């Protein structure tokens, strides 16, 4: 199907690359930038999957309380004839009542931006169901495939929510909080 | 398909980005490396499609007769929440016996790697006749996509082969050729 492939994409094309160097680049940044990034929680990759297919390029235009702090230092490889393609990712702040409440590495899977745009060019199902189904399969599968690549995949997590992108009710910076403070009651002995 | 989705990631994603600003960036380039990308037929994206979907990571290593010459200057762009992603293309000159037998600004079609790492993953159920057949789509879509766009989007030509006596360097430069005599 196009999210099979789409999912395959993303693994091949950029998890597979980046998750292996992530926290050498996390460690490098924490050196010099004072350790913004501390603890397991704080040094994974957060990947958004609005399962609406509603995905701006600013993440601050999502949620004012997501704030743009740095980046990490980019990763460069040579790719497919391209010498020293770049591979870059934001740090960001979570705000609650106007204070920090979390910092985490946070972007949004982009190929659910693809299956937005291939509707907007009538080339993929554009209503709100069809959307959400064919980001159900895209997540599924990049799930599947996560669960089957043991060396690198504990480097990211996955916040799939199903609220619509123009919904003004639903915070978005709420959403990873609460991943958050989950991931984070996880490491408590019990 | 699988082609089906990945060839239009390529423009939506890529070529539609990028391809009506390749002329500026080039002509930067060409501004202060003494027009060395000259004619129309430097001015374009040329875009390796091997059909069995075999491809290197580094061209040089692929064809010696292909030497890295120059980065075009840096394209960014604010990306699906990443701030200032990076778009990155590489200027490459084709050699005969060391003269200069053409220029370009060359790359492989790199979802060509999804196609192949899928036939080789036994998770992706996707067998390597699968994989030669959406190879074939994935470059008729591209085809039909880029027929299609503006003159902005137009400037870029698509190399398929099948490889077999075979030079990588001669396959493009028997396009670079037969464009430079249709020019005149
Ligand atoms: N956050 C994030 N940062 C990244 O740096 C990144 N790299 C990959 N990915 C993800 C894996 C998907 C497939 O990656 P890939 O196999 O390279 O296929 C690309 C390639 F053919 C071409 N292309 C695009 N950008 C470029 C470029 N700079 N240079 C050359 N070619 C370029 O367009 C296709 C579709 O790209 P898209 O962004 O829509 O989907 C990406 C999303 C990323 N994600």
């Amino acid at each position: 199907n196009v999210a099979h492939g789409l999912a395959w994409s993303y693994y091949i094309g950029y998890l597979r690359l980046i998750l292996p160097e992530l926290q050498a680049r996390i460690r490098t940044y924490n050196q010099h930038y004072n350790n913004l990034l501390r603890g397991a929680v704080s040094q994974r990759l957060y990947i958004l999957l609005p399962l609406d297919c509603g995905v701006p390029d600013n993440l601050s235009m999502a949620d004012p309380n997501i704030r743009f702090l740095d980046k990490l230092p980019q990763q460069t490889g040579d790719r497919a004839g391209i010498k020293d393609r770049v591979y870059s990712n934001s740090i960001y702040e979570l705000l609650e009542n106007g204070q920090r409440a979390g910092t985490c590495v946070l972007e949004y899977a982009t190929p659910l931006q693809t299956l937005f745009a291939m509707s907007q060019y009538s080339q993929a199902g554009f209503s709100r169901e069809d959307r959400l189904e064919q980001a159900k399969l895209f997540c599924r599968t990049l799930e599947d495939i996560l669960a089957d690549a043991p060396e690198s995949q504990n480097n990211c997590r996955l916040i799939a929510y199903q609220e619509p992108a123009d919904d003004s009710s639903f915070s978005l910076s709420q959403e990873v909080l609460r991943h958050l403070r989950q991931e984070e009651k996880e490491e408590v002995t019990v």
